[PDB]
């Protein structure tokens, strides 16, 4: 069994095309779960994971601050203490649109790597 | 399956009791359920205090995130306390159980397969 602070896990940078001021900590990876992976996501001010799809669901909970999710069309903020489903190849993104850091847990299955 | 995205207040979830042979002031939330999920159920669990989940074992993983206090957790030898901000991971078929020795409610995320229910 495997009991850890959250925040002891290094985060990984993230900076592409596509995912800006992003930091994602792998908490449960695929080492250890046979199923599905839990990753915490931190996104600075202004930081953005842009739209795009995936064969594989989204769980997530919202664990700090107000998080804008994009959706196909248009978006929809939501507070600490959201959960959110995103259906398999569902459109979704995310912003930051706050002065303060945004973190969400997200989880997929397996197949969605970590 | 479906399309869409669903965004919930987790608290607009009645919280209900669980009341079992081995469970006692337990109230749970499910979030996303068995009528949705493809793959993973994901539930939030209140601890009252006092409350007990006793040691027990079943063929499925846990994943869990502590959301609000201090989780003590009972392992096959002894026990550890962790508090809001910890993850934890129960591999299939490990003794695991759970208690709130403090005077407020604890709260945790706790996700699994859907073959293991909602
Ligand atoms: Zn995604
Ligand atoms: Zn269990």
């Amino acid at each position: 069994m495997i009991l850890k602070r959250a925040y002891d896990v290094t985060p990984q940078k993230i900076s592409t095309d596509k995912v800006r001021g992003v930091r994602k900590r792998v908490l449960i990876g695929l080492k250890d779960a046979p199923n599905f992976v839990m990753r915490l996501f931190t996104v600075e001010p202004g930081g953005l994971i842009d739209r795009h799809s995936h064969p594989w669901e989204h769980e997530i909970f919202v664990l700090k601050g107000k998080l804008t999710v994009l959706k196909e069309q248009g978006e929809e903020t939501v507070e600490e203490g959201f959960y959110i489903f995103v259906e398999p190849n569902e459109i979704h993104g995310f912003r930051n649109d706050t002065d303060s850091e945004v973190e969400f847990l997200c989880l997929i299955p397996k197949e969605g790597g970590e």
